[PDB]
């Protein structure tokens, strides 16, 4: 077939190739490194045969360190004297345009405090620390360590707190593998490494100065100022050996249990302050300027032959902080190799029915930049025409397995390829990728089935899924998480993001990035050739009854208090019903229609295009404009999860502690009435009449 | 041909019988006999031949008079003592529930207080009131007359000033034809009959208490202290018999010109207070009471044959203050004509191509109630489904020539349905519809052309053009506006709007309402048959650069402050140029497309039906999240208008008063760049690659 000849013709030695020269020197974004890299990209597509490949720009605020004013954290005597301050992988010693470590879009600012710990920065670290404890942030510098939230939320939590500065750390409870070495002997993270990241509470804005438009030239923008998510307070990482001289004479409070304590070589105390030592305060310095800056995706096509005005879009960014062989340049490779493959298909006379819209993102590390400003562009013909978005982000997170997220739409395609795609895997030579993956990880609803998680938040399908209600998938090999518990990978967003890493350490055969890479093209093709969209609405019918349950046992240690203020989850139930009802019939009728009819064919491929479409509302979330997903939009305590009836969640999240009980139970009956609403919306689009 | 059988069938007798049937008794919102009327035109449409017709129920907040309690104005002397109080047509003697005047929505209770005329309660009214002649209306009562702007923005206007009540009447100046008897031996107003109508200022959301969502059993409704747009003081319309009791005396200030005096025999003396008399203070006493009440639509189709899943939806209302006569009931009788028409149609083989639904609505009068909630439930599938939007209210409001408002994507189709449509004129019975437009009504822009006008607000319409983005249009006949100077017509929305009112005055042979169901049908007919929708995008293209020049020119008085804020309207120019080339290009490729590859057109189709649905922005205007339209969304100062580039506009409105120039400029550079975008998006949407 077709598709086995797309599958077969990609070689791990190509993405190999591609990944090594795509990784010798740093890629940031707005540098003309990578500006470089979208040029060599647009020749590449040019060369494999595509019908365009152009750059498409937008000038959006970065934020980048002072070359002049570099950044650090000190610690002072009584005296103000400093007692301590902070200060490339083998084979890039010549390499002069390293990134500093550094938290784009941090305030300036030099603070000076009593230092606290306050564990990862949780909404309920400093529940604990106020509520509990009667400690006082006001006016502190709080030291975090890195995960379990994004680093931007940790920075708003802080802020909420009245911090002044926030320091990050890598602990390595969370980042160092037990029993590896540290790079370069394994792939571990050293102590003197630091995390970089973006800080921003965007919300799925894009740009900070032009919310809900694209960054043209002529826009108008926001006041610095007044930039969305941009925080108030000073961030800045630091490695563990950094941390650790911070940390170890804290006073006060002992860790309240061993979910406080790390893996240091400390007592994980508390504060506010120091006991035992000179040291006194703590000071930070932090003046990373925030400058808008020209970025380049590179856009490309090649156009149906039946269906022109339909779309699938594969999409990866391309920008790192340092080398970023994992993320994102294994991603890069992949598409590339993946755009050959379709080139060679092209070769041979084979175009698709629909179109594929290839894209290298520009600036995914500063907040989705590139590709929502494209969204943002794009919007009106992206929301009447697309089919499906395929990221193609990091392909090799760990090598244990493949991991998937997506909307339902899409299981049944993805158990379908992936059981015709060999698998990678020691000990599966003669097996496919579906039966490593159901070995490996199958799922707690259905053992007989791999398990597929939710799209949630953090790569670039986030405004195509979470805006725009565009069905979207991810695929890539990652860590076993039954035994493997540190967060990421140790060394992410680190300058140990090296070509060496990715060959000596996680896959030197380059067969699971592969593999990786024949999933996401074998989705791409069957979404944009099958005469018929492969999606499944009876999946999604399944889903949203898992989900109301969910929604619903969350609310049972409420019990009396749905009683008193007459709360029902009764619409949203019948709602659901009526969507498995019309799913269960749009689906005896799909298997009727007539294949030779092009317009019949035609009307219901709308119905399965548009169907994830009913399920955004204009109106968004409360406080958040640009989630719009009523089903899928994310957790307002950890972009990168996915949290399903958001709108019901975060109403009925900590009520117990609302001053107001009246007023939010009513909170909780208006979202609840929203997703009745939405879903019975949802299942009217796929009725007959 | 079809489309002539169609219109010939039609019939003025049957107009007539519809009209006569359905304006015996009063069919208010909410209550039984407008109940019994949808059953009847349900009833009627199954006889007709329509594949369905259901109803369709909300349950909504109205407001009705409490009828034993009820309102009235009064004058009291400085004793408190009562020195004057407020208090059928021939045939309708025995009629007992003909609802009081009163204005729905209205705050209850009883203020008292010095009375202050204020014209038309504009906002230059209070302007002039207190910034030229420093009168204070904290707290007065005020009296307004109808006209000029909706009667919603004169309450809001007042409440802005500290008034603490509105009385509304109606002045002979605007609503009395010059050399015309009062009903019942002419047409003309008695000073006895006061304009009911509703005070709410919606902004497009439909019932009060469920803005954004269908008002459903289990839906979440607003406290009704929080019902969208519900005024806060008391508002009630009298007579000019009345009216004149209360302005006779009023004391200080002469009216400051002729525009501010009318025609009853008192000076127009603007108060505050009394000269001259036992006349002391005003009171008023409204106690209406607002309800949840349940109304019913009338939904009916004539499914399509090629293209079910495409709509061309003729909607009307059907609820009426009284009688209702003109208002809508004329065109309740059009709508029944024109279903007859389709159903015999129907009995020849005949079936459409796409969709017909037929709609009757409910509530209109307190505040498009029916048609909006019937849009906020089936959102999902009218904006990615609808051709078109056909209003189907009063067809009859003079009798000079035909009026229609639409969008400039359907001006093409309507001059050429109204040159095969008899013209119903005296003098011109040889002669098509369009003739006798063309001389009675020539177009500023084009002399050789009929005048067509924008489409505003204040009917049925609105929500699916404002939005949603669903190209809509109107037609009705119309007074002669060069000589007929009066506000609407001069019974409008009194008791005396009767059938014998419309047979008698207005059109006794019905030929002129036989000419507006002729061309509402055939819009209907033409749109919903025709293999290539009937639109054409260069009028489009045209009419954005007659609008960019409209407010180009607007800005010529700040030129200065234009250059200082660096405001300018370069990327509005820009998007406008190439929306032209984008539509004259589209234009292009259309006349090539191959009519026997269905999908080749439905591509190009999709493209018609989605070019209205671009100017939509979900963001809403500000303070305004239903008002969508970027180019036509409504006058913020009289709803029944319309006003172009609105966001533009009203950011540049008064603007040199306003405290802070940064930021009001800033302001209009935001909205400029907005419609710059959207036109270029819009543009986009037309491209072939
Ligand atoms: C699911 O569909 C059912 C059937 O159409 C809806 O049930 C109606 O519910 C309302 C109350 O909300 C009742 O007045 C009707 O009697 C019900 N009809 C039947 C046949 O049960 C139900 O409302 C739909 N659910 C949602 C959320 O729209
Ligand atoms: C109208 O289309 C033109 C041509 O594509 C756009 O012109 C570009 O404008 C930007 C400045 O905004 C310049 O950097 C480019 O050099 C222009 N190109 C050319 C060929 O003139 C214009 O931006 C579009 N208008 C809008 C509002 O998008
Ligand atoms: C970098 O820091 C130096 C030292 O403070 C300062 O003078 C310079 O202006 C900074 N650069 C920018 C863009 O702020
Ligand atoms: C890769 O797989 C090998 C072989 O099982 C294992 O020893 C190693 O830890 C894995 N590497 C990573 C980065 O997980
Ligand atoms: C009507 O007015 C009477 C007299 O004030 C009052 O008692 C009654 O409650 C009113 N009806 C309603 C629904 O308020
Ligand atoms: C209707 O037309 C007649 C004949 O021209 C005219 O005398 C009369 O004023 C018109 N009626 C109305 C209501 O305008
Ligand atoms: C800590 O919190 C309280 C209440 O927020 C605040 O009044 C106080 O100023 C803070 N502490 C200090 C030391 O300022
Ligand atoms: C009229 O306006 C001023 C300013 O709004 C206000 O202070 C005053 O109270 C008002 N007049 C009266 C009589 O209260
Ligand atoms: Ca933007
Ligand atoms: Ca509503
Ligand atoms: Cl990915
Ligand atoms: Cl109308
Ligand atoms: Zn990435
Ligand atoms: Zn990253
Ligand atoms: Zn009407
Ligand atoms: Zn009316």
């Amino acid at each position: 077939s077709i598709r086995w000849k797309l599958v077969s013709e990609m070689k791990a030695e190509n993405i190999k190739s591609f990944l090594r020269s795509f990784t010798k020197l740093p890629h940031l974004a707005g540098t003309e490194q990578n500006f470089l890299l979208a040029k060599k990209i647009q020749t590449q597509w040019k060369k494999f045969g595509l019908d365009s490949a152009k750059l498409v720009h937008y000038d959006v605020l970065l934020s980048y360190p002072n070359e002049t004013n570099a950044n650090y954290i000190s610690i002072v005597d009584e005296h103000e004297t400093e007692i301590f301050k902070t200060s490339p992988p083998d084979g890039y010693e010549n390499v002069t345009n390293i990134v500093p470590p550094y938290n784009a879009f941090s305030a300036q600012g030099m603070p000076e405090g009593d230092l606290v710990y306050v564990n990862y920065a949780r909404t309920e670290d400093f529940f604990k620390l106020e509520r509990e404890m009667g400690i006082n942030c006001t006016g502190k510098i709080v030291i975090a360590r890195y995960g379990k939230i994004f680093r931007g939320n940790k920075v708003k939590n802080a802020m909420l707190a009245g911090a002044i500065g926030i320091i990050l750390y890598s602990d390595p409870a969370d980042y160092f593998a037990p029993e590896v070495q540290p790079y370069p002997k394994g792939w571990n993270l050293p102590g003197t490494a630091a995390q970089r990241g973006n800080v921003l509470n965007l919300n799925g804005a894009g740009d900070p100065l032009t919310p809900g438009y694209p960054a043209k030239e002529y826009t108008f923008r926001l006041d610095v100022e007044e930039g969305v998510g941009i925080p108030r307070i000073p961030v800045h990482p630091i490695g563990y050996n950094d941390a650790e001289i911070l940390l170890r004479y804290l006073g006060g409070i002992a860790p309240p249990d061993k979910s406080w304590k790390g893996a240091l070589n400390v007592s994980y105390s508390i504060g506010p302050g120091f006991t035992g030592s000179s040291f006194r305060k703590v000071r930070m310095h932090v003046y990373n300027i925030n400058k808008i800056t020209r970025i380049y995706n590179v856009v490309g096509t090649i156009r149906g032959s039946v269906e022109p005005d339909r779309y699938v879009i594969l999409g990866g960014h391309r920008d790192s902080w340092v080398f970023g062989a994992i993320d994102p340049t294994s991603g890069v490779a992949v598409l590339q190799e993946i755009a050959r493959s379709f080139g060679k298909l092209m070769s041979k006379g084979w175009r698709p029915r629909r179109t594929i819209i290839f894209a290298s993102w520009d600036a995914e590390e500063f907040g989705l930049l590139g590709s929502t400003e494209w969204a943002e562009e794009n919007v009106k013909i992206l929301q009447e025409r697309s089919i499906a978005y395929i990221n193609s982000d990091s392909s090799i997170e760990g090598n244990y397995t493949l991991r998937v997220d997506c909307t339902p739409l899409l299981y049944q395609l993805v158990y379908k390829l992936t059981k015709e795609i060999p698998s990678p895997d020691d000990g599966f030579e003669s097996k496919s990728l579906y039966e490593s993956w159901l070995e490996k990880d199958p799922s707690p609803e259905n053992k007989n089935l791999p398990r597929i998680n939710k799209l949630g938040s953090g790569s670039d399908f986030e405004a195509y899924f979470q805006r725009l209600g565009i069905a979207s998938g991810r695929a890539r090999y990652t860590k076993n998480k039954k035994t493997d518990k540190y967060s990421s990978y140790p060394v992410y967003h680190t300058i140990y993001e090296t070509f060496e890493l990715v060959e000596k350490f996680y896959d030197p055969t380059f067969k699971k990035q592969l593999s990786v890479a024949q999933l996401r093209g074998a989705l791409v093709y069957e979404l944009v050739d099958s005469k018929i969209i492969p999606f499944n609405i009876q999946d999604y019918a399944e889903a949203l009854k898992n989900y109301a349950a969910s929604i619903y046992n969350l609310s049972k240690k409420h019990d009396q208090q749905l009683t008193d203020h007459g709360v029902s989850f009764d619409s949203l139930f019948s709602a659901v019903k009526n969507f498995s009802e019309a799913a269960s019939d749009f689906h005896k009728r799909l298997i009727q229609v007539d294949l030779n009819n092009p317009i019949a064919v035609r009307m219901m491929n709308d119905q399965l295009m548009l169907l994830e479409r009913a399920f955004i509302d204009p109106l968004g979330l409360p406080g958040k404009l640009f989630y719009r997903h009523i089903i899928f939009a994310p957790s307002s305590h950890n972009k990168y999860a996915g949290e399903s009836f958001p709108g019901i969640y975060d109403a009925i999240f900590d009520i117990e502690n609302k001053a107001n009980s009246r007023l939010a139970w009513k909170e909780v009956k208006k979202h609840i009435s929203i997703a009745a609403f939405t879903i019975q919306a949802a299942a009217g689009t796929l009725k007959e009449v």
